[PDB]
């Protein structure tokens, strides 16, 4: 049996979220549908992967870290183990989210978040996002991997361009004005005065963006 907890974070004076997360490997999935400022669930089956968690609010921002331990190691065995995360976040709030993921699949609903700017970082494995909400400020969004998948999906709403690169591998676009080298966007770009601006990067892997 894999420990299982819960962990839940007042806003205690934030009015801005700062998100933080570095995870080692497994399965992270985040979406909206919290009254506080983050609730989670964690699982995880080796006691070395406890998430450690820290929350500290300096002048109005909610600087929010979750960690799982660094095993800086040799080998790891997949196998049978689980680390799991699955995090719901405040939808009023403004919200900025750094993510560095080591292997495993990441997963997010992040069309419900007054959503500011994003950062990902993956080394081995997939990114799935879905950043089509009616964002009401400009958003920045910056996401690179090594090897894998990054599928995001894009709102038809509001201004969107997507500069997209890839060592290995194929850009997915179907439907979004191909501008010159390696820039996409929605025929909203320019015309709303809110806009997603998405820098996507892979090394070995497709990278599949979409409106929705
Ligand atoms: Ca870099």
């Amino acid at each position: 049996k894999p420990k299982e907890e819960i962990k839940i974070v007042e806003p205690n004076g934030a009015e801005k979220t700062k998100l933080n997360l570095n995870f080692g490997v497994g399965k992270l999935n985040i979406s909206g549908n919290e009254e506080k400022l983050m609730k989670g669930k964690f699982i995880y089956s080796e006691n070395e992967w406890k998430p450690e968690i820290k929350y500290e609010v300096k002048d109005k921002d909610g600087e929010l870290e979750i960690s799982q331990p660094g095993l800086k190691s040799g080998n790891v065995s997949l196998n049978n183990k689980r680390n799991e995360w699955n995090i719901n976040l405040n939808e009023k709030i403004p919200t900025e989210i750094k993510l560095s993921l080591g292997t495993g699949e990441f997963k997010a609903d992040l069309s419900k978040i007054n959503l500011k700017e994003l950062n990902v970082g993956m080394g081995v494995g997939k990114v799935d996002l879905d950043i089509s909400g009616n964002y009401k400020n400009n958003v920045k969004v910056n996401i690179e991997g090594g090897v894998g998948e990054a599928t995001v999906y894009l709102p038809k709403s509001i201004g969107v361009k997507i500069k997209a690169e890839k060592g290995v591998g194929a850009v997915n676009a179907n439907g979004f004005i191909v501008e010159g080298e390696n820039i996409y966007k929605n025929s909203q770009y320019g015309k709303s005065k809110n806009s997603i601006e998405v820098n996507i990067e892979a090394g070995v892997g497709a990278i599949n963006i979409k409106q929705k």
